[PDB]
C-alpha cells in the first residue's frame, strides 16, 4: 500500500493506538507503585496527555471507519460486522470517558483507591483497545482490502479530512486521474461463491449461518434533482419548505420576488407577489429602506439585517441575508421569519421520548 | 359586471365604505350635542363598533388592491398610480388608528376635550376614506376596466380569499372553463397610444410628462424549477439551504438519507451517508429510539419528536417531523437542528437598523 492510502493510514493510526494503549499501562502500573510526591505529579501529568489523547480515538479513526467505510460494507451483506465493530467502539469510548473521569475525581477520594481503581480501568482500556486493534488489522482490514476497489477508496480519501486522523498526516493518494471516485451507491455490491469462502472464518461466523444479502437500491430517482448533497424531487422539496420553522422569501438578482414557502406563513404571500421588484411589494414609506438593505449587501458593506417585534402570541424574529453562489457572486436576498416564543421557554434538557 | 366579479366586488366594498364614513360622521357630530349620559354611552357603542369596523378596510379592500391588483398595472407603465393610491391608504390606515386610539383613552382626557378632539377627527377620517373611495370608482376602476383581461381577472379572483372582503360574501365567478387564468408575468403589458389616450385625465398627469414603460421581464428562466410558489435554480436552492437557521436532513420512504443541508452544521454528515439506512447511521444502541420514532410518524401516532440538549457555547434544538405530500401520504421524514442560544437573550424590540 502506497503512503496516503486510506488502508495504510487505519493502520498506521493504530499503531498509534497501541503505543498510547501500552504507555497507558505502563504509567497506571508505575503510578500505583510510586511513594514520592513529585513523581507521582509527573506520572499523573502523563496521564492526563495520554487519556485526553485517546479521547480523541473515536472523534477520529472510529469515526472515519463507521462513516466512510461501514457503509461499503453494508451493501455487500456484511452489515453484522459493521454493527459489531460500532457497538464494541462505543463501549471502548464509554471506557475512555470513566478513566478520564476518575482521572479528573481523583482527590475527592483517598490516594490508596484512587490509583487502584485507576489501575484496573486503565487495564480495561489497554486491554480493550490492543484487542480492537487486533481484530481491526488482522480481520476487518484484510476484508476491505480483499472487497473494495481503487475508486471506492478514491471516494473515501475524498472525505477523510472533514473528520481527522489519529496522531498521521497523511500525504495524498490518488489511483489515478481516470480512476472514477464511487459512492456507496455506485458500486456492485455483489460478492461471489469464492469470495464469500475467502472472507476471514471470523466474518462468515458473524454471518450466522445466513447466505449474504446485497444492497442494489439506486439513490438518483427518474425526476431527483441533483443538489450536490442528496437528491430530491418536487414534492419533497415543497413539503421541506412547508415544514420548516422558518417562513421563507427569495429576492432574486432584478430584486424581484422569485419564491415564497408554503403553508402557514406569519406575512401571507401570495403568487401574484412572484416577478415583483421588491420595492412595489412594500408601502413606498418602507423603500428607503429596503434599497439601502440591498445596496450594504450587494457591496458587501453588510452581511444580515435583524429586526424583532411581538405580534400577538408571537414573538417574530425576522433576518435578511445576500446569497452568493460558488464563485462569490451575489444572486440574491434571503427574507427569513420565525416565530421564536416557543424556543424561549425550552429550558433544561430533554435527551428522551415519552410514548 | 356579473355578481362575483372582482370589479364589481371592489364597487360593493366602497358602497359600504361609503356607509361607514358616513355612520362614523353622523354619530361623532351627534356624540358633540348630546348632553343625556345613557344617549353618550348608546352613541359611543356605535362609534366602537364602526371604527372597528373601518380598520379591516386595510386589510381586506385596500390590501387585496395593493397585493393582487397593482402588478398587473404596474407592468403596464402605471407604477405611479399604485404608489400614489398605496401611501395614501396608509395614511388612512394611519388615521384610523388615531381614532380608534382616541376612543380608547377618552377617560384620559375632560368630555369637552374629548369629543370635540373625536368630532374633528372622525370628520378627517371620513372624508379621506370618501375621497378615497371617489379616486377608486371614477378614476382606478374605470382604468382596471378598460386595461384588465378575464384571464387577470380570473387569476385574481381565485387569490382573494386568502385575504378577505369588507362586508361583501362574493359568490363565484368564472367567466369560462377555456379562459386561461394570467398572472401579472403572463400578460402582454404593453399598451397603445389609443389606449394611453383614453386613460382618464387624471392618471395621464401622474406620467408627469413621461410615456409608458412596460415591464416584460420573465419569471421563468431556463434552469427553473417550478416548486408551485416560485422558481429556482440548482445554485439558488442550495445557497438557500446553506443559509437557514436549521441544518436539515432527509430521510426518504426506504427509510434512506436522501439529503442533507450544506455548509457548516452542527453534526456533520457525508457524502458517503447517501442511500444509507438511517438506522445504520446511527450507533447500534440508538436504533430502537429511531425506528420507534419512525413507526409512530408513518402509523400516525404522533407528528413530532423534540430533543435538547447544552453543546459547548451552543443550545442544540433538535425536531423530526414527519413529511406528507399533496395526497395525504407519508413521503419521509425531516431532521432539523439548530444553535437557539442566540434567540434565548433576544429582548425588547428592533424595529430599525444602524448603518
Amino acid at each position: 500500500l502506497p503512503e496516503g492510502h486510506p488502508l495504510k493510514t487505519l493502520y498506521q493510526e493504530n499503531k498509534e493506538i497501541m503505543k498510547d494503549a501500552e504507555m497507558l499501562n505502563l504509567y497506571a502500573k508505575t503510578l500505583a507503585t510510586t511513594k514520592d510526591e513529585r513523581m507521582r505529579e509527573e506520572i499523573l501529568g502523563v496521564l492526563e496527555e495520554i487519556v485526553s489523547s485517546l479521547r480523541m480515538v473515536g472523534f477520529t479513526h472510529y469515526n472515519r471507519e463507521e462513516m466512510l467505510i461501514f457503509p461499503y460494507i453494508e451493501r455487500r451483506g456484511l452489515t453484522v460486522i459493521a454493527t459489531v465493530l460500532w457497538t464494541k467502539h462505543d463501549e471502548i469510548r464509554a471506557m475512555i470517558k470513566q478513566l478520564a473521569e476518575l482521572l479528573r475525581k481523583r482527590e475527592e477520594m483517598p490516594w490508596e483507591e484512587f490509583v487502584e481503581k485507576f489501575k484496573a480501568k486503565a487495564g480495561e482500556v489497554a486491554f480493550a483497545l490492543s484487542d480492537m486493534v487486533f481484530r481491526e488489522n488482522n480481520i476487518f482490514y484484510p476484508t476491505l482490502k480483499a472487497l473494495l476497489s481503487e475508486g471506492e477508496w478514491k471516494a473515501i480519501k475524498m472525505q477523510e479530512d472533514e473528520i481527522g486522523y489519529y496522531k498521521v498526516k497523511p500525504p495524498e493518494w490518488d489511483p489515478g486521474e481516470d480512476v472514477k471516485p464511487l459512492h456507496p451507491w455506485e458500486i456492485n455490491p455483489e460478492l461471489n461463491v469464492e469470495q464469500l469462502l475467502t472472507l476471514p472464518k471470523e466474518v462468515q461466523q458473524a454471518l450466522r449461518g445466513q447466505p449474504l444479502e446485497f444492497d442494489k437500491t439506486q439513490l438518483k430517482r427518474e425526476e431527483d434533482i441533483d443538489l450536490g448533497t442528496g437528491y430530491l424531487n418536487i414534492e419533497e422539496l415543497k413539503a421541506i419548505f412547508e415544514a420548516l420553522p422558518v417562513d421563507v422569501t427569495f429576492i432574486d438578482k432584478d430584486d424581484r420576488v422569485r419564491f415564497f414557502s408554503p403553508g402557514e406563513r406569519i406575512f401571507t404571500r401570495t403568487p401574484s407577489v412572484l416577478g415583483r421588484p421588491v420595492q412595489l411589494c412594500h408601502p413606498p414609506k418602507s423603500v428607503y429602506v429596503v434599497n439601502k438593505i440591498l445596496k450594504a449587501f450587494k457591496e458587501g458593506r453588510k452581511k444580515e439585517a435583524t429586526f424583532w417585534l411581538r405580534l400577538r402570541e408571537k414573538y417574530v424574529y425576522i433576518k435578511y441575508v445576500p446569497l452568493f453562489n460558488e464563485k462569490g457572486e451575489y444572486i440574491g436576498t434571503l427574507e427569513m421569519t420565525m416565530d421564536i416564543a416557543p424556543y424561549k421557554k425550552i429550558e433544561g434538557e430533554k435527551r428522551l421520548l415519552d410514548w
